[PDB]
């Protein structure tokens, strides 16, 4: 509270570390459904169903331009990619499996790096 400061974690390396994690996701072989925005003109249903589209290239642009206030907002956008994937794809599909794989991959990197 006012004038009562909690010790806080050193956050000076957060930007660099999120960038490295995002690089590892960008170069994963199962990243292909997530590298660019879904084409809302060509994919039926996506625009109406998925209220907040997100993809790795958009996360990279936001990270590179100071649009994440902290590392938690970065993780929220990453998880949004995989939550959108589950909403729109059957678990059994190639894209559905890719999303579950990438989520697992991310969360381990996240835990190992920050927790
Ligand atoms: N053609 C095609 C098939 C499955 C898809 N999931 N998301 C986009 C998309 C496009």
């Amino acid at each position: 509270s006012m004038s009562v400061k909690k010790p806080k974690r050193d956050d000076s390396k957060d930007l660099a570390l999120c960038s490295m994690i995002l690089t590892e996701m960008e170069t994963h072989e199962d990243a292909w459904p997530f590298l660019l925005p879904v084409n809302l003109k060509l994919v039926p249903g996506y625009k109406k169903v998925i209220k907040k589209p997100m993809d790795f290239s958009t996360i990279r642009e936001k990270l590179s331009s100071g649009q994440y206030p902290n590392l938690e907002t970065f993780a929220l956008d990453v998880r949004l990619v995989f939550d959108n994937c589950e909403t729109f794809n059957e678990d059994d599909s190639d894209i559905g499996r890719a999303g579950h794989n990438m989520r697992k991959y991310f969360e381990k990197k996240w835990t190992d790096t920050f927790k």
